[PDB]
DNA sequence: GCAAATTAAAGCGCAAGA
DNA sequence: TCTTGCGCTTTAATTTGC
């Protein structure tokens, strides 16, 4: 909603302070007090909007000589909502076979299949093996 | 200007329960 | 035999001071 010439700073640093994971994705946000540039929803803390600018992807950022936020680099903004589409298929392929299939994920990660499960909840946001079972039940 | 310290938050690992 | 919820730790970034 609202939309400047597709980069109204001015609200995505509404986005970025209202942690909009919809933003994220869509552009950054640069702290030259810092030299980093998060996403509009970053977990670690913020700085004024002073110093703060904003890109359409964190290259851009990067291209700004800035050193993107190792809490918003590693992890998705518009991509994450993606990436959970993924696990998804992952609930598939533990309902698709017979034996469960996370070896691809838990190596992927380094982590057992409970963990993959965990990880389910924490990107999806509240529910690890349990999506998995509920999508299962209804694909 | 340059650094250090603090606060905040997410996720991993552990546990317990069914 | 399998599962899920919760906690705590670690990671990271921001703020202020001189
Ligand atoms: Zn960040």
């Amino acid at each position: 909603m609202k939309k400047a010439t597709c980069l109204t700073d001015d609200q995505r640093w509404q986005s970025v302070l209202a942690r909009d994971p919809n933003a994220d994705g869509e552009f950054v946000f640069a702290v030259r007090t810092t030299g980093i540039f998060c996403r509009p929803s970053c977990r670690a803390r913020h700085a004024l909007r002073e110093n703060v600018s904003f890109y359409a992807n964190a290259s851009e950022a990067l291209a700004a000589g800035f050193r993107p936020c190792k809490r918003c680099q590693p992890d998705k903004a518009n991509p994450r909502q993606h990436r959970l589409d993924k696990i998804t298929h992952a609930c598939r392929l533990l309902e698709q076979e017979t034996p469960v299939t996370l070896e691809a994920l838990a190596d992927q990660v380094a982590m057992s299949p409970f963990h993959l499960h965990r990880l389910f909840k924490a990107t999806t946001g509240m529910t690890p093996k349990a999506w998995q079972q509920a999508w299962r039940a209804r694909r």
